[PDB]
């Protein structure tokens, strides 16, 4: 019998707005605990006066996350389902999402990116890690994206993690047309095979630090794009390595796309490879 994990509400305590729906930053006495003590978290809440189909998505999403348990995967803390608004208690990731994390990276100074191709590759190995526990689970995400993952510490000097974070769109299979692959733009159709081209434009949108997929193409366009089997430019400077993995990811055709296992196993082999070639320099 599936519970979800009732929190105290009065042992929550809520402080500042983050945005829109509607979450805030947080602390959560002895979540985590007895001597836990207040420690601090995020908080998704469902509207007081909102749809009820927004009520049976807010549900739906809070059962789908019960299930998880993985590194690279959001914990849900607790609820408050039984007074308005619901509360869903997210561990908080104080880098916010990873799409905004990469482009204050790109910008902060001209002298450089504040994350070095070794970050980023460590960033896409999390992900990646977080996908194979995914499929391991049967479950599909249906919206891969930077956008959709956190990033646990706001600053770009210490140890990070990312986790994948929304799970809105994920159903178990047991616009946002710039990361979706070709069939499910004209079919509807998604699987993980579908699963793998999001996460080949995920990796490129921490490879440029967040830049937008096909800058070139109006929403419109983009689909005419992809059909004339046209896919991204190449990151600057991008490694041969990491470059064939992605385009490998965008084959037209699904079942030519590796699989979880050999883009994790590709990530860890390049990242094994560039290491050692720095050392014995
Ligand atoms: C539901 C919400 O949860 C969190 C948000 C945040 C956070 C911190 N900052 N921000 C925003 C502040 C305004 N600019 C964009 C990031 C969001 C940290 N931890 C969370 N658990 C969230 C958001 Cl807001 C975005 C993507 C996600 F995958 C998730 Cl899961």
């Amino acid at each position: 019998i599936e519970n979800l994990p009732a929190f105290p509400r009065e042992k929550l305590t809520l402080r500042l707005l983050l945005g829109s729906g509607e979450v805030y930053e947080g602390t959560a006495v002895d979540i985590l605990g007895v001597g836990s003590g207040e420690i601090k978290v995020a908080v998704k809440t469902l509207k007081k006066g909102s749809t009820d189909q927004e009520k049976i998505e807010f549900l739906k999403e809070a059962h789908l996350m019960s299930k998880f348990n993985h590194p690279n995967i959001l914990k849900q803390l607790g609820v408050c389902l039984l007074n308005e608004p619901q509360y869903i208690i997210l561990e908080l990731m104080e880098g916010g999402d990873l799409l905004t994390y990469l482009r204050k990276a790109r910008m902060a100074t001209f002298y450089g990116p504040l994350l070095t191709l070794v970050d980023l590759v460590d960033l896409c190995v999390d992900i990646s890690k977080g996908c194979v526990y995914l499929e391991r689970m049967h479950f599909i995400h249906r919206d891969l994206a930077a956008r959709n993952c956190l990033v646990s510490v706001k600053d770009y000097t210490s140890p990070r993690i990312v986790k994948i974070g929304d799970f809105g769109l994920a159903r178990d299979i047991y616009l946002p047309v710039r990361w979706m692959a070709p069939e499910s733009l004209m079919d509807g159709i998604f699987t993980t095979q579908s699963d793998v081209w999001s996460f080949g434009i995920l990796i490129w949108e921490i490879l440029t630090l967040g830049h937008q997929p096909y800058p070139a193409h109006s929403n419109l366009d983009v689909l005419n794009y992809v059909q004339t089997g046209g896919r991204l430019e190449p990151p600057r400077n991008c490694p041969d390595d990491l470059w064939n993995l992605m385009t490998q990811c965008w084959a037209q055709e699904p079942d030519q796309r590796p699989t979880f296992h050999r883009i994790q196993d590709q990530l860890q082999l390049f990242r094994n490879f560039f290491l050692n070639s720095i050392y014995k320099s």
